[PDB]
């Protein structure tokens, strides 16, 4: 779900998906339309390419079952459901172990310095 | 200051930015391109506007000052934090007056959908 995935995102990070992550750098910013500017950037390219992999699934409609009452999320118990979990948890994690490097200068970055990996 | 837009969003609507608005319709969700798809996609049409006008400011980065303690926000007292803290409200106020159409079909709409008004 959308919804859970920014959830993960603030508990994982301390920070809202908007306007931290929506609007950071050339690609979570920009509709993945330009080259990651730097780790946090790649975090987006990389759910990107983890939801290309589940087919068969809605990565942004279903609604699935986790947990983190001990400062770890734990996907509960789908095929679909659990696959889609995973990558939410991996780039909240991945955005959480790239704090040490983002950079509040590449939020609303601008389109014209962007450029451009593919999955 | 686009956080402090987000709470204004958050307040007045009780959704937050993301995903409720941040990815919704042809216009809040698609950088502008495609043409408002409701009413509450065309708030954010109108927010954009309300931005074009203030060319000496920076509507993205000057935090204003701003309460809402009593149920209506109250923009604080520079020419341009009272003009962009003014956008701000009146948007925040254009998505809870619209509440009542708000369609979470248009949620992560697609962009092959969308068309496309003029400042």
């Amino acid at each position: 779900d959308l919804w859970q995935f920014g959830k993960m995102i603030l508990k994982e990070t301390g920070k809202l998906p908007f306007p931290y992550y929506v609007t950071y750098g050339c690609y979570c910013g920009v509709g993945g339309r330009g080259g990651p500017k730097d780790a946090t950037d790649r975090c987006c390219f990389v759910h990107d390419c983890c939801y290309g992999k589940l087919t068969s699934c809605k990565p942004k409609t279903d609604r699935y079952s986790y947990s983190r009452k001990d400062g770890t999320i734990v996907c509960g118990e789908d095929p679909c459901r659990k696959e889609i979990c995973e990558c939410d948890k991996a780039a909240a994690v991945c955005f959480r172990e790239n704090l040490d490097t983002y950079n509040k200068k590449y939020m609303s970055y601008l389109k014209s310095l962007c450029k451009k990996d593919d999955c």
